[PDB]
């Protein structure tokens, strides 16, 4: 049920539905179990241009309104705009594609999806001869300056970043005529990799910091190296798990929900979609909270240093 309040005076649930699938699964699973989502509590949905899945998101939420389920005011829509769509002139008809797939008039929040721009194209991502992805150079306070139009013109009710690091969101909020600062900053957050100060820094701007990745990855082998650590086998979210009567996947989200972190948790499964939700039926103590904050290794799960050349990568 629980809503954060936005600086920009709109409102977010702090629970959302992470909606990625990897290419293999079929377009049609993201309109089942988005409806399974809606149906489940979620309120909060999370997707992208990027993730290729806008149409069936769209058709889901648009289902579950015109079944009488909810109203398009209940949901929380949130897109992306890719980083093939920096430069300026390129986000509002992004936005306008995404909306145009997703047959809705607005989303609640769109995304810088990166700071990492990359070479305009029809492209997701445009590779030279030899393989490697094409940059691009752009000002990003001018990306968001094309975003805050997208604002005004009711295109979404609310913008804001993800996967800027302090630096980036300075950038942003020391730009000279800002009209609207980032509700919030959507990062990779959990026990392995908790943003503690990152997450103070957003606290004292009025910027929601948004959990992705909470439940540890998709594990995905194109990303992700298989001997990293699995977050639910955690022997302390293991245990807290057993000492609750819950699932370490609970205490994960548990635990950003008690940090003052909106968090994200994606699940394709229709007993585990209604599992999440369970997140707002118990509490951790202070000392729970306390064992978890000792889970902080720095770890990223997604490896991007692929990329470490980009000026505007993240973890410089
Ligand atoms: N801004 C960004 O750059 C960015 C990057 C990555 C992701 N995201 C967003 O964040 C969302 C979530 O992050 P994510 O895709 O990395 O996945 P995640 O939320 O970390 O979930 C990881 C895996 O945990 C499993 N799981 C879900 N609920 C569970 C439960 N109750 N018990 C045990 N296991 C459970 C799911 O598998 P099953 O499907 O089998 O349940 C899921 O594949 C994405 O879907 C996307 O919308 C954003
Ligand atoms: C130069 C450059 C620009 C952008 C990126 N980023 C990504 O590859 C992403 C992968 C991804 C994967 C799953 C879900 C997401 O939400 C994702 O979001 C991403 N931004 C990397 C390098």
């Amino acid at each position: 049920h629980q809503c954060v309040k936005l600086n920009d005076g709109h409102f977010m649930p702090v629970l959302g539905f992470g909606t990625y699938a990897p290419p293999e699964v079929p377009r049609s699973k993201a309109l089942e179990v988005t409806k399974l989502a809606i149906e489940a509590g979620f309120r909060h949905i999370d997707s992208a241009h990027l993730y290729n899945n806008e149409e069936q998101v769209g058709l889901a939420i648009r289902s579950k309104i015109a079944d009488g389920s909810v109203k398009r005011e209940d949901i929380f829509y949130t897109s992306k705009l890719w980083s093939t769509f920096h430069r300026p002139e390129l986000v509002r008809p992004a936005l306008e594609n995404s909306l145009k797939k997703a047959q809705l008039d607005y989303v609640d929040l769109y995304l810088i999806h990166s700071p990492m721009s990359l070479k305009p194209g029809e492209e997701l991502s445009p590779t030279d001869e030899n393989g490697k992805v094409i940059f691009d150079i752009v000002d990003l306070c001018t990306t968001w300056e094309a975003m805050e139009k997208c604002k005004d013109a009711g295109l979404a009710k609310s913008i804001g970043v993800s996967n800027f690091n302090r630096r980036q969101l300075e950038m942003i909020l020391n730009k000279p005529g800002l009209k609207y600062k980032p509700v919030c900053n959507q990062v990779e957050c959990h026990p392995y990799f908790n943003r503690s100060k990152l997450l103070d820094f957003c606290k004292s701007k009025d910027i929601v910091l948004v959990a992705y990745s909470a439940l540890g990855s998709q594990r995905d082998k194109r990303w992700v190296d298989p001997n990293s650590p699995v977050l639910l086998e955690d022997p302390v979210l293991c245990a807290l798990a057993k000492k609750h009567k819950r699932t370490p996947a609970l205490i994960a989200l548990r635990y950003q929900l008690q940090r003052g972190v909106v968090v994200l948790a994606k699940s394709y499964n229709e007993q585990r979609i209604r599992q999440n939700v369970q997140v707002f039926e118990f509490q951790l103590t202070a000392e729970d909270m306390k064992a978890i904050d000792g889970l902080d290794r720095n770890l990223h799960y997604f490896n991007s240093d692929s990329f470490a050349s980009h000026p505007n990568y993240p973890y410089s």
